[PDB]
């Protein structure tokens, strides 16, 4: 059955639907499909990343039942954790800068988590500080950043759920640090040794690439053409981050050629773009 | 077995949002409650697998072709997930609107490449509808006809995942889908009790219920709160009447509701406060 019935919204974290383009991709090109995150706001491969951590902490003692998670923490990372949490059941305290974050705060805040707004002055340094200080001070259990060294089955499990056990030919990401992505392609390697990674970028700033196949850059204009073209060919209004991802999947898709398979992902829905010239018309 | 879905096509999304359990705000000696997350697609309702099915009937039966156009009026939250639809569908859509219809609602519908007709503000819903039925008339458009069939049934219990409830629970909206569902509810488990909720002031319906606006805000926080799922004041007045619905059933039965809406919708509003 196409409506799945599910016991818990948990189920749901980082396992949005992948669907296939099928009118914008070259008929010589591998497939291109696309990991839907934007539809669910706990929907990304980095949520079902961050329950993995959650689980493991519970499994290792660190975090017992109706304890404390504190996060230094923004954007739709904070908002998938809140989700993440209140799906868990337990109290989430974000920090945050007080200039970061105006209204996606109150989405944090419907899932109740606790923000702690830090000065202006400080910036992610004085929300790092106050995050920690909670840790020593109150005890709260810290997620360890992705990104950092210092399990890895579960979290390639995990990583297998949110790609609905789908090993790709290739797989193309947007990065912040390249953590999340060095993660996937460290899952993926493990099903397919030849599965290759491509990190996404707009056209310092220093990848730590011992994952990846490629960096590839893409074009503002591109990304917003490729969305638009995606928005009304494919009826998925998808983001600029999304509409860049599916270009840079085309490109891969083009050289990998018919019969393979590229997954791509799409972080942002069209919504977020309503002020751009994405919707001009 | 797989809770991420691999899929060829879009259009089977279309109305197949997932049905959730709610683990923590309903009594144990309830019925349980099972909220269809319709927000959570943009084309996620009932409504549009009903849009979809009338679509497919239109195909099956020739009243729309290849390279055909579907033409339909709109007003209020209404006309984006039909948009959708027909982007998924391959098919020219033509909208017809009040010109005081939301400039967000109409790029969105425009971003799924819909032509919009802008029909004059103050003849409101009834100068769109004219437009549409002047459009059919002039240019042998298709109509789906969702404002004020077997295939049908099958499709809206597709969009139940097959799953048949006690009870179910929806806002009243125009009339078109709440009459559909509990049509096609009935044929499938002739005991199915269908509330049809209204804000507080046909055969189909078998209670009317009145839930406030204070209710449901507060109904939609706790379900933030408790559940992690962030719904909407019309999702949280179903949630209420589902509730109340479900302590009269008891243990061991099920209620369905629906979320039409998530709380980003309503940062403006006393949803809100912290």
């Amino acid at each position: 059955h196409h409506t799945k019935i599910t016991n818990s919204i948990v189920n749901l974290i980082g396992n949005t639907p992948i669907v296939k383009l099928n009118r914008v991709v070259p008929e010589d090109a591998a497939d291109v499909y696309v990991k839907l995150e934007f539809f669910n706001p706990g929907g990304s491969i980095k949520d079902r990343i961050a329950l993995a951590m959650i689980e493991e902490a519970e499994k290792a003692g660190k975090l017992q039942a109706g304890g404390t998670i504190v996060e230094p923490t923004s954007g739709n990372t904070g908002v998938g954790l809140a989700m993440v949490a209140a799906a868990k059941g337990y109290h989430l305290v974000i920090t945050m800068p007080e200039t970061m974050s105006v209204e996606r705060r109150k989405l944090m805040q419907g899932y109740g988590a606790e923000l702690i707004l830090t000065p202006g002055a400080d910036g992610m340094k004085g929300a790092i500080a106050k995050a920690e200080e909670l840790v020593k001070e109150k005890g709260y259990f810290m997620p360890m950043q992705f990104d950092n060294p210092a399990h890895e089955e579960t979290t390639g499990k995990e990583i297998l759920e949110a790609f609905g056990d789908d090993i790709p030919d290739a797989f193309v990401a947007g990065v912040g640090t390249g953590g999340t992505l060095t993660g996937v392609g460290h899952a993926l390697k493990k099903a397919n040794p030849n599965v290759q990674i491509y990190a996404l970028e707009p056209a310092p700033k220093v990848l730590d690439t011992d994952v990846y196949n490629g960096i590839l850059e893409i074009k503002s204009d591109d990304a917003i053409t490729m969305a638009r073209e995606v928005g009304h060919q494919e009826g998925i209004l998808v983001g600029i981050s999304a509409g860049a991802n599916i270009k840079g999947a085309i490109e891969v898709a083009k050289k990998l050629g018919k019969g393979k398979q590229v997954i791509t992902v799409a972080p942002d829905g069209g919504d977020r773009y309503l002020s751009t010239e994405l919707f001009n018309y």
